[PDB]
């Protein structure tokens, strides 16, 4: 039961949906973050629950649902990490694990070229802003993948090359951008 | 940040002491074990504490001093690992880390004789010391007449009744938490 991978957007909010199977009576629930604890929760049927925030900082931007799912708002980079819900029953203490990732939304996708004759050879590079190591590019023509990197170099002959355009697609877990360029324009 | 290495003996107990306040005041304490939480403690300076244990695995085995120091009794191998105390002040949550290693007592020490079969009065002995199960952590040393003659299992001596006196070669095995000692006599081994 390895960690559920969830993606938060920098600046915005996110919920880690604490769930079951259960069956036995929950006595407590603890929300853990990395080495540390975030929140202690004594659930109650009749009453509101007693909630104890054990981690000052994060805690400012921290709330809980009717079901004790973690709600984290105005997400920061230092928010990334392993979150875990420990449902302390009377004979067991099972863990739900999440991996929270925080990424800026991709913006400003751009394409530049670097160079006649009858046969045209283009050197294309796709760039983006607010990238990370976990961005990923690919160049596509007619639904075919010419390249899986920001760099594409291809030959284009107006009179036998079947495609007429090249399209860069840049995406991460929360962004999907694309720019396309015209051989017939990039080759004079 | 350290953490503080602690040696528990299998089947015995061990506490883990806390350090505060040095200034701030604690609203709660959380004792953590590896991936999980063990206990939430809500102290009352003015009264008694509210101790919600969050991991029942540790049965009657888990306990807390008047000082909210964690104490585990009848330790098992499964207790090995990291314990952290999260002391929640208003403005932060500092951790006292511990790493608890569970060692077993040494049982059954043995000396074995790898000498030559027939002894020629000018007697030469190759002995070697053992413990029931060898661990990287076990340390041997031999002693005779107040002199330490080795710092490993093996011992080579020589002995001649005509000039050397009667004495016992004594192995001593030990690890962090315990020790044993067996002692053969030269007169016996050499005949
Ligand atoms: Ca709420």
């Amino acid at each position: 039961l390895t960690p559920l991978m969830v993606n938060g957007i920098l600046g915005e909010s996110v919920t880690l949906p604490l769930e079951f199977p259960a069956g036995e009576k929950v006595n407590f629930i603890t929300w853990l973050f990395n080495e540390t604890s975030l929140a202690f929760i004594v659930p109650h049927e009749t009453k509101s629950p007693e909630i104890h925030v054990t981690n000052p900082k994060q805690g400012k931007r921290l709330n809980f649902t009717q079901s004790y799912s973690l709600q984290l708002s105005n997400l920061k980079m230092e928010d990334t990490g392993s979150y875990r819900a420990q449902i302390s029953t009377k004979t067991s203490a099972k863990l739900s694990s999440y991996t929270l990732r925080i990424l800026r939304q991709l913006r400003n996708i751009q394409v530049t070229n670097h160079s006649q004759n009858m046969t045209c050879e283009l050197h294309l590079t796709c760039s983006v802003e607010d990238a990370d190591d976990n961005v990923s590019f690919r160049w596509e023509a007619l639904g075919n993948t010419l390249s899986s990197q920001p760099n594409l170099t291809v030959s284009w002959d107006p009179r036998i090359s079947s495609e007429q355009d090249y399209t860069c697609i840049a995406e991460n877990a929360v962004s999907n951008l694309s720019f396309s360029v015209s051989a017939q324009k990039l080759c004079e």
